[PDB]
């Protein structure tokens, strides 16, 4: 052992994660089949039905299946579209986890007043003109030039500018913030109760709204007035 | 109160409106239930999967079973799960779509000489460990140092901090992308001929390799531990 | 401008949404026609029991 | 004279990557009782293109 298994090790790692890459991506169209199939085989079977006839067998050929039994050229087009699928699913993973990431630019500019800096202002900005937005900080202000803006915050990521923008976009979205606030408020054990209760009366809820679906543009008609 | 007529009359429009919209925001997932079907279909052709034999649809199996009859639970747990994967795709669409808009900044850092305008140094010393996203730069350091630092730049692939600044995370990454350009800008009809070559014995290479493939782990391992 | 526009397109509106409640108000009837529907399947059907002889149909 | 000034176009044609004439014939084996087929009508049009270009 010694250096002779630490030097073995080093090319078993990169082999044990190539390995690994490769049955990860074999996997994600094997997986992607599976819950879909499963998605189709609740309460169904999985007998590929491009089994065709020219293609003897009993039902050799017949679970999300084809190698080259008859049709198989779709079932390759399948599986291209969940790689695509399963592409985008781990670029958006991937996405989030750099997103959040403590440490991602979220430099901000909307209009505002809050002050927290070293004998700042006496000059500050006089912008008469774009309204109150804010251009990228180098000096915002057509003649400002000592002018000393907004540093990122420790939260999150541009989802504060975004919110800034969407805020500006809905109001009534802004109030009901404050009811998903408090719903996410509360403890661990209410997200597993709200799934539960979601799980099996779900959908019996659908179906009751069903008919008020229906009794839906009744329903607005008193807000439409008000 | 003819003007009043008219008030009501628009109300009542936006109130059909409305319904309708919804009427498409239910057909989407619908239509992508249809859509992903005849992705399945490719081989199928129409099937409820929970419809019992006993029962008056039997001859009619689509989404006829999926929670007015037989397989209820699971079937619209599908729909749901697809609606909720098609809101998903939105959300990301539209932010894609915002991504060359206005207040689009990257904010990013890079060591260098440049300035977009007339910028005196004043002997810019300070430096730190990583000088790509170094602190804030308003001007914090041990002293003030004469500070003026990059704005939002007007350009495209504002998430460049990954693209580029943080490309050295994988430098052979940048030396593929220099291999990538090197495979591609050959002849007009290379692609083409490509293309062409795949879909004429794709499939029979395709399984030429696969325990090829499988072998390929014993190799390249063997040749950097020599 | 010739455009008539007015209450030419109001009283179009107006006959629009006039069809629009009739076929919401007719189907508050079917509405509550299939939610009884719903508490009668759950494996029930629908049919007619008493339309079954006593008709050309 | 006119077989030399379509001679250049065939010597470029030709001139093309090994990859052009296997593509060709792939398209000929594909194409050339279909092609015939669709080119019938255009006989009948040959001969509009014909008198057009008389005029001219």
């Amino acid at each position: 052992m010694e250096n002779i298994t630490s030097g073995f090790l080093g090319p078993l790692l990169v082999l044990q994660a190539g390995f690994f890459l490769l049955t990860r991506i074999l996997t994600i169209p094997q997986s992607l089949d599976s819950w879909w199939t499963s998605l189709n085989f609740l309460g169904g079977t999985t007998v590929c039905l491009g089994q065709n006839s020219q293609s003897p067998i009993s039902n050799h050929s017949p679970t999300s299946c084809p190698p080259t039994c008859p049709g198989y050229r779709w079932m390759c087009l399948r599986r291209f579209i969940i790689f695509l699928f399963i592409l985008l699913l781990c670029l958006i993973f991937l996405l989030v986890l750099l997103d959040y990431q403590g440490m991602l630019p979220v430099c901000p500019l909307i209009p505002g007043s809050s002050t927290t800096s070293t004998g700042p202002c006496r000059t500050c900005t006089t912008p008469a003109q774009g309204t109150s937005m804010y251009p990228s900080c180098c000096c915002t202000k057509p003649s400002d030039g000592n002018c000393t803006c907004i540093p990122i915050p420790s939260s999150w990521a541009f989802g504060k500018f975004l919110w800034e923008w969407a805020s500006a976009r809905f109001s009534w979205l802004s109030l009901l913030v404050p009811f998903v606030q408090w719903f996410v408020g509360l403890s661990p054990t209410v997200w597993l109760s709200v799934i539960w209760m979601m799980w099996y009366w779900g959908p019996s809820l659908y179906s009751i709204l069903s008919p008020f679906l229906p009794l839906l543009p009744i329903f607005f008609c008193l807000w439409v007035y008000i």
